[PDB]
């Protein structure tokens, strides 16, 4: 099948830890030799240590059944150890190389597919793959160890009884599986052929609201009398058939009893025959049905495992960056233009941008008005190139985005939002995520004060270097905005976007961010997403979109006397 | 608690088949000895067997085990047949009181509770108390007495090592459970600090957007290299405490059983001691591990079939049809007055009726005129005395009907409609529900003549003697109405009312429908449901309820010049 193959992939990960799967083995090996030796013990405990008037053998027995149960658990816990650890081992580079991956590949992926499902997909599917591969393989080596020696044990006492109780098992269990599906076949005629009776019931039972009028209860107490004797003699009958079931498996399975000791008695057998050599083949017998009973369902769970591990693997390798240009930029004029720009989104129909037309110089400004999808969010996307445009061109300094690499493009570039992912990391290292050695803490804390972030940085335990609660535990809305703030300024991006529809105006203390933003863009150009007034009146230009189509354009003074949306906007205070 | 009075409530019922049960228990008794005699038979076959020349009693074993498995199924076939036919009888004699109880009582409970599963508590339910409370029977007794048998066995043999097992494997149990306990904690414990490292992966996950923007994909990948490093060695202590649990309780099951053998070292119970006697020892313990196991679960079989006979108890006895008049009327004459009415639907509000005046004379006829529901089938229901008003007087003949008998008053009025329950009896005792034998055969077929239903009858199988198939197989909804309106025939009934809105128009040969009609309430007073024209024009009165209350009367000509709701429903056809 496919589970081979994919079992011939995994080597190469599990080959550097071929000593902890060896010690294992070597373990669960001794720990079925322990288990059949303890087995094997029963012969001279029935033989020669009751009847005779020997005492050395019984009182030797306690020691020695002690030492094969500490052996049994110390190997026990040894081999449980080492597979741990080698399925650990397994779990963590797996893990590692698929989260690497992860980290490279495109936004659509986890846009399409919820991040509890993703997070799944690492936290228990490799957790599965590898406890159900580890489980298979500890069965099979482990019962098979158990079986081998048990079979060799059997022989080596008794190879006579050893043939006669094989061969006469399967027999055994084809005549009581033959029985059992013929008495499940009756008892499925019967349960078939028994709704007769109870149609015929629940249609008397129907009738009160007919037969109260015409006074036959008489009648009707007569046919419930009649269809209540056929349903008790069917249900003898379905009773009957059911319980001669058991008698019958119970009597074949003696008898095929009866036929080992009748043949026992033949001095065929008879001669090399003990006492105690019975005792031992026969309940090796019963200790053998259950390594067949686990060792026949290991084809499931390995075909569960490999299962698991192709549908990771689909994961792993799905796509990744699309990579292709190879020009890097030391720092972007600030020019940007959009023409004739249509994107749509990936596994969706319905494009939500078409046929724009912008541009926006170094230093200039502009403010996206519209209601509330607008394909805002889109554009702001588009700019950082988190996804591909089908149709129309970016120019940014006169030359495609797309030629550009993506870190460079991606570095020249700041967002800044309510929604700003923080992090458990010390505040120091979060305002510079990444290049922390590159930015001396002098530069940090100069940062944070000019924008305004000192006041309650101070004010708080371990000052600022205080690590950041689990999303924002320690951390407030305002104090978000503040540290993503202080992000922007710490790198010199020339291109920002500042997305402020999703932010809350109940705020208070808003003067200090007004304040910090209006010394933000100093000398830089920001596409701002126009929902608070105070990055409208003041913006260098205004251009509206509805439905993520430009519809109007110009300065707050013309558009207002347009008298166009954007009045009507303002009305409803823009949402 | 309060099953056992339930039990002796229910006792009477099972008393008269005192033999049944005897018989059964004698049979299980015999059964459990011959099982263990079976495992008796053990110390002969290994003591004086093969260890010994002769070889008398090993020939002779596969006949004594034959023997022992005969009786054992015979015995077992009995008991299972005796309880069958107890547990039958019972559920017979239950299930014809609970009917002939149900049918005695009013359409309240058919209409509050489905049909569908009142008969899940008459097929079902009896089922489940007889099957609940035989099996507690059987589990008692059986496995009683295969445990007394067993005792007597072990103390027959050697009661010293008898009373070292039995003293031995309670504190066994007690370490056992106790460990276990502990792990258990342990290992919820685990889970519990597991969680709040399984929570910091999927903190990073949710950075895509910002990790992308930033270049922090070497920091994420270290990050991701920490919390994976935490992540095994937390699984790896988990599996580690999971894996030292098991071998402790198998180190103390077999020093238990190291316990067990060096105490029977000691010569003060060797002496008397042989292979044999410990074989059968030993195996009576692991016999017997099943039916305290299965002995100990008697009690919640027991309630379970207790509380399914409460609830069957429960519908066993409730209110009745109201038995108050001792009247009886020969022939109503056919007047019925309803004065200021008022009645409300049980188990609900918002009233149905009120206040209606209403005076029907002898001979006349009456077409009520309304909505869907227009509380014309409440009316319908009212003057047979389905239910009991609750306000106002309805007087018959001048008399009210609570003065006069349920069975008279139900004999004396005739319902006509399509939904007319027919059943599985011939058509010849159909027309005439009741008082077959008062009615000539000769009769019957003049008034299927009268009926028009000679037309399709003797065009069909087996003539006036053919069997109605399950639910109207072969009858028809006209051939329903047909036989209806036969049925209302047969029985002079002075007082007929009929419902016509459920009736579909669109069936042909009405005309055979309409004559049948025309002939039948001559002379005799008819309430029709006013749907079809054809009873509406020629009808000597016509009164219009609407929401429950009358509201217009007078005859077709009056209520069209007054233009009111019945010509509205008029220009619709009236639905």
């Amino acid at each position: 099948l496919s589970t081979w193959q994919t079992f011939r992939r995994l080597w190469p990960t599990i080959a550097p830890f071929k000593a902890g799967l060896i010690v294992a083995g070597v373990a669960l090996i001794l720990n079925a030799a322990s288990d059949t030796f303890m087995l094997s013990l029963l012969k001279p405990l029935l033989d020669d240590g009751f009847g005779k008037t020997d005492r050395s053998v019984l009182v030797w027995m306690p020691l020695v059944v002690i030492g094969l149960m500490i052996l049994r658990g110390i190997t026990s816990y040894v081999s449980s150890y080492c597979i741990s650890w080698v399925s650990g081992k397994v779990v963590m580079t797996m893990r590692r190389r698929l989260f690497g991956h992860m980290m490279g590949m495109p936004v659509s992926f986890f846009d399409k597919q919820s991040t509890g499902t993703l997070l799944s997909r690492i936290t228990y599917d490799s957790e599965q793959v590898a406890s159900s591969s580890s489980g298979a393989l500890i069965t099979v080596v482990r019962e098979g160890a158990s079986i081998i020696g048990l079979f060799i044990m059997m022989f080596y006492y008794s190879w006579q009884l050893s043939i006669i109780l094989i061969v006469l098992a399967p027999i055994v269990s084809i005549a009581i599986r033959v029985v059992s599906k013929r008495f499940r076949n009756i008892s499925k005629n019967m349960q078939n052929t028994m709704g007769q009776v109870t149609t015929s019931a629940e249609q008397m039972l129907k009738g009160h609201k007919e037969v109260l009028i015409f006074g036959g209860q008489e009648v009707e107490t007569k046919r419930f009398d009649k269809v209540s004797n056929r349903m008790r003699l069917q249900g003898m009958k379905m009773v009957s058939a059911s319980s001669i079931s058991d008698p019958i498996i119970q009597l074949i399975a003696s008898l095929a009893l009866a036929f080992v000791l009748y043949a026992a008695s033949f001095p065929s057998v008879m001669d090399s025959l003990t006492a105690g050599t019975i005792t031992v083949v026969f309940s090796s017998m019963i200790a053998l049905m259950r390594p067949l009973k686990s060792l026949t369902n290991v084809n499931a769970q390995f075909q569960r495992g490999m299962a698991a591990c192709q549908t990771l693997f689909t994961i792993l390798d799905s796509e990744q960056e699309k990579d292709e240009g190879k020009r890097v930029i030391e720092r972007a004029t600030g020019d940007v233009e959009f023409r004739n720009v249509t994107f749509t989104y990936p596994g969706r129909d319905v494009p939500a941008l078409r046929n724009i037309n912008l541009k926006i110089p170094a230093g200039k400004t502009v403010a996206l008005v519209g209601r509330s999808g607008s394909g805002k969010s889109t554009i702001a996307s588009l700019i950082t190139r988190f996804y591909d445009i089908d149709e129309g061109e970016i120019l940014m300094d006169g030359h495609d985005l797309r030629e550009y690499t993506l870190a460079s493009l991606r570095n020249q570039v700041a967002l800044v939002s309510q929604n700003v992912h923080l992090f458990n990391d010390t505040v120091a290292n979060n305002i510079a995520y990444a290049r922390t050695e590159q930015y001396s803490r002098e530069q940090i804390e100069e940062a944070a004060r000019m924008a305004y972030a000192m006041d309650f940085i101070n004010k708080m335990d371990n000052g600022l270097d205080t690590v950041i609660g689990e999303n924002g535990v320690l951390l407030s809305g305002g104090q978000r905005q503040r540290i993503a703030i202080a992000r922007a300024l710490l790198r010199d991006s020339p291109i920002l976007i500042l997305d402020e529809a999703t932010s809350a105006l109940d705020t208070e203390s808003e003067r200090a961010i007004q304040a910090a933003l209006d010394e933000l863009q100093k000398n830089r150009t920001s596409l701002v997403i126009a929902h608070r007034l105070s990055t409208i009146e003041k913006a260098d230009e205004i251009v509206v979109v509805e439905d993520g189509v430009i519809v109007e354009r110009g300065t707050h003074n013309d558009l207002l006397e347009h008298r166009g949306v954007y009045a009507q906007l303002h009305k409803m205070q823009f949402g």
